[PDB]
């Protein structure tokens, strides 16, 4: 595990991290996959998009197929065809999202979202399951509020409690652990929890708990809050969000990694993240368009289809419309992320931003 | 153009010569409705090796036109594919819909989208095809289910409609193939054939057959038909294009085939291998470590194992139609691939053989 931040241009940060199974330059987007597979794409499809680098969640995949038909595989990357890097989720947000859960210091019982039957989850199960995945870089398992300012405040100290507990069963060769900051909307909880986890030690910090309803400003505000407490020399991580606009104000803030089901989940709802802004595929603009989904993409798509065809597809209902925006939506944010990089090395950081700004209002 | 290289009893190994491509035969073709085959892009298409697909008509008539496809120069630019298209015209769709009204001038029907009055004849048909620049049209025929009287006017009214289908068809770098019908009945099979055949196409395909008769006749009827055919013809079986129906009908001198099947079944959670169907949904695929076919070298079987799919197909991720839908195209097109080879090689029965057992 290493990082290295070799410009900044303000807070922007041109950084590179080298994992185990390969090295990723931040800042990154990382495309999500829950059930062990980011949604309608080959692992071809996502080499071929420039993805260095994907995110797995792991509560589904710890009840589906479960650890012990992933160790037959000798981990998650033989699993599901990737041979470079991934970072997986340890499940707080969906845990905690879950109805009539029991939660204490000890961990969390819930009903197993696919069977109903009781599930008992805490630090010491999911360091557990990562480290049978095998993923480059494991997360600690965190108490996520789902909440009033005490309950943010429990969740927070539990979180920090948690922290130690995960560091201490993380017993493993070539995986990063990284820690997540929480504090809801709060300050002093934010400042408090970055302090804590940085106190213990980490390979790199998340920042949790945020783009989940809260006004813009205030992912803004407490992203800044937290980065002001967060090591220069070590990545962040904001999860969750990742719409364009979101990532580029956070970038100017001093965050590195990103995820998001955002540009996969509207590809299949038929809408194209270009570079002019979403571009509704549905809309009956497009009906007679002899023109690619995006001028400016060397995609698949870009290059043999055009809006007309992929119109028709989703008019019929052809799951091949939602595989070709899937497509173009991924090598997009990767495209953007790469332009993002390059504006930093370039000092044109703040052009770029105002123009991706100004399209995805 | 059309060229037999060798026989090896009745089965034919051969060349056709298509404005956009070269197809060498026997050849199975992948299907799409909506100009797709569902799941797969063209690059998947061509990295399976299909040289040639066939498209139907009778939905993209409606959706999305025949004017926006023009718009495109044509169905295959429309759809990103560059190597031949059969059209089909549509004879099975209308023989598949609820109440129609056919008579000699053609057919009535309500719009599968839309519910309202569709009037199709030959002439549309030539006109829908034309404007599809498709590299091999079919005639549009009357399709039958049924007495000898009820099959015999419906044979009678496909050869008046194959002539106004060579009469509308003034195009150019388009092949065009008549439909031999008949039903169950030799007598009026050998007779469409003579005067489709008569009449002069560019190939003849066998149609009304594997659409519930018994395997005994669907086989029979095509040695009939064959019979009365040109041997320096393209013959097409439509529809029904399992592995072991497509071996028996090589083997009686058939050239061309068609199904959904293949990737209908993909979508259920099926693969075609060199084993016979294997069902990835059955849980002792749960913890298999192999791929879906130890003999095969498409992208899904040089990747994942059945554990994988199986899971993908217990979650409910259409990554695992897709995976099997790339699978069992390759199969398909690899079977014949061996086919020919099997021709060339004079191991035709020992292929065949092995075919009829594992998918018995
Ligand atoms: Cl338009
Ligand atoms: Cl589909
Ligand atoms: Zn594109
Ligand atoms: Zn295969």
């Amino acid at each position: 595990m290493e990082f290295e931040v070799k410009k900044t241009f303000g807070k922007a940060r041109l950084g590179v991290m080298k994992l185990h199974h390969g090295a990723v330059e931040t800042p990154v987007f990382m495309p999500v996959g829950t059930n062990a597979s980011v949604k309608l794409l080959t692992p071809r499809d996502l080499e071929e998009a420039g993805a260095e680098i994907i995110l797995s969640n792991t509560f589904h995949l710890m009840l589906k197929p479960g650890v012990e038909i992933i160790k037959l595989h000798r981990g998650l990357h033989n699993f599901m065809g990737w041979k470079r890097p991934i970072l997986t989720d340890s499940g707080g947000f969906q845990v905690f999202s879950l109805p009539k859960i029991r939660i204490d210091d000890e961990g969390v019982v819930f009903r197993s979202p696919i069977d109903g039957s009781k599930v008992f989850l805490n630090p010491e199960i999911s360091m557990e399951v990562q480290i049978a995945l095998g993923s480059d870089i494991c997360m600690v398992f965190d108490h996520c509020p789902v909440a009033d300012y005490e309950e943010v405040k429990e969740a927070t100290e539990r979180t920090y409690r948690w922290a130690l507990r995960s560091k201490k069963a993380f017993k493993t060769e070539n995986q990063a652990l990284f820690g997540i900051v929480q504090g809801g909307i709060y300050p002093d909880l934010r400042r408090e929890s970055a302090l804590q986890l940085t106190s213990i030690g980490f390979d790199g910090y998340a920042i949790g708990g945020l783009s989940i309803g809260e006004e813009r400003s205030l992912t803004l505000e407490m992203t800044e809050v937290t980065v002001e407490f967060l090591p220069e020399d070590k990545p962040r991580y904001f999860m969750g969000g990742g719409s364009p606009e979101l990532i580029l104000e956070l970038v100017d803030r001093g965050v590195d990694m990103f995820d998001s089901v955002f540009p996969t989940r509207i590809a299949r709802h038929g809408t194209a993240l270009t570079w002019n802004g979403k571009l509704n595929l549905k809309a009956s603009y497009n009906k007679r368009s002899l023109e690619p989904v995006d001028e400016r993409c060397g995609c698949y798509t870009c290059k043999n289809f055009t809006r007309s065809y992929i119109h028709h597809l989703f008019d019929r209902g052809e799951v091949l419309g939602q595989i070709l925006l899937t497509i173009h939506n991924i090598n997009f944010m990767i495209s953007l992320m790469k332009e993002v990089r390059r504006s930093i090395e370039s000092g044109t950081f703040k052009e770029l931003k105002s123009k991706v700004v100004e399209v995805y209002s």
